[PDB]
């Protein structure tokens, strides 16, 4: 169906490890979208064909206001192209670098939108496993949308692929190569809530080896300005044992969330 000739390409929207993402417009309809370009040589060399297929399969079937749409794909012997919904206000990562820290209302609103999207995912036994600020995009009304489903799977799971970059958002069971389930995304939700309020993630460290140590031991502390309600939510989410982490309904119902968020369940 679709080919490169059907699109006019515009400015770079971002770069990932494999992803080179561009603004584009479809010629006949003038429909604006994001084109995610991957190089087949790099996909083959790293052996991550299966991840890309999972990304297309999982993300194209999901339909939720807080999850980014994937419309389709095509390829041309050197490259693969994913056709994505365009997120005009950019990444949460960028917003955090701009403002340094988010206030309690902004943070609780983002956490509510995340928990809604994740609740929808988990009801189909889909786990994302790569929730972090560079994979959270912002819609035209500033609403949060989860993206980059390349690491997503069905539960329960092991890990068959090498961990690439940062350990900062991964729970103990994942970095220790053990078995995991849905609760991995709840740990990440805890890490994000802390990073939003404080400006850096709770286990951050100068080396891989030391970050690993802080995560496995769950060593983190709070700055004085973090309030009692935020501390209670974060401490419940960052439990070493997965089964002790709250259910998403509990997060959505938590008193600090209900007091500060400006969106509903
Ligand atoms: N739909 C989109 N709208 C706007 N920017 C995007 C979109 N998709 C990706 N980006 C930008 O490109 C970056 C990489 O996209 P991503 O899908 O996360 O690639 P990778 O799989 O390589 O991480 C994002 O971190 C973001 O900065
Ligand atoms: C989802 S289409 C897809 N995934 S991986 C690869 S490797 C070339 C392709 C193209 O056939
Ligand atoms: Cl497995
Ligand atoms: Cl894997
Ligand atoms: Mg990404
Ligand atoms: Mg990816």
């Amino acid at each position: 169906q679709w080919a490169l000739e059907d699109f006019e390409i515009g400015r770079p929207l971002g770069k990932g490890k494999f992803g080179n993402v561009y603004l584009a417009r479809e010629k006949q309809s003038k429909f604006i979208l994001a084109l995610k370009v991957l190089f087949k040589a790099q996909l083959e060399k790293a052996g991550v064909e299966h991840q890309l297929r999972r990304e297309v399969e999982i993300q194209s079937h999901l339909r939720h206001p807080n999850i980014l749409r994937l419309y389709g794909y095509f390829h041309d012997a050197t490259r693969v192209y994913l056709i994505l919904e365009y997120a005009p206000l950019g990444t949460v990562y960028r917003e955090l670098q701009k403002l340094s820290k988010f206030d309690e209302q902004r943070t609780a609103t983002y956490i509510t939108e995340l928990a809604n999207a994740l609740s929808y995912c988990h009801s189909k036994r889909v786990i994302h496993r790569d929730i972090k600020p560079e994979n959270l995009l912002l819609g035209s009304a500033g609403e949060l949308k989860i993206a980059d489903f390349g690491w997503s799977v069905h539960a329960p799971s092991s890990r068959r692929t090498t961990l690439a970059g940062t350990l900062d958002y991964l729970p103990p069971e994942m970095i220790e190569g053990r078995m995991h389930d849905e609760k991995v995304d709840l740990w990440s939700l805890g890490v994000l809530c802390y990073e939003f309020l404080v400006g850096k993630p709770p286990f951050e460290a100068n080396t891989y080896q030391e970050t690993y140590k802080r995560i496995s031991r769950v060593e983190f502390t709070f700055p004085d300005f973090v309030t009692e309600g935020a501390r209670d939510l974060i401490s419940r989410l960052l439990k070493h044992n997965p089964s002790q982490r709250p259910m998403l309904r509990e997060v959505l119902e938590h008193p600090w969330i209900t007091a500060n968020s400006s969106k509903p369940s």
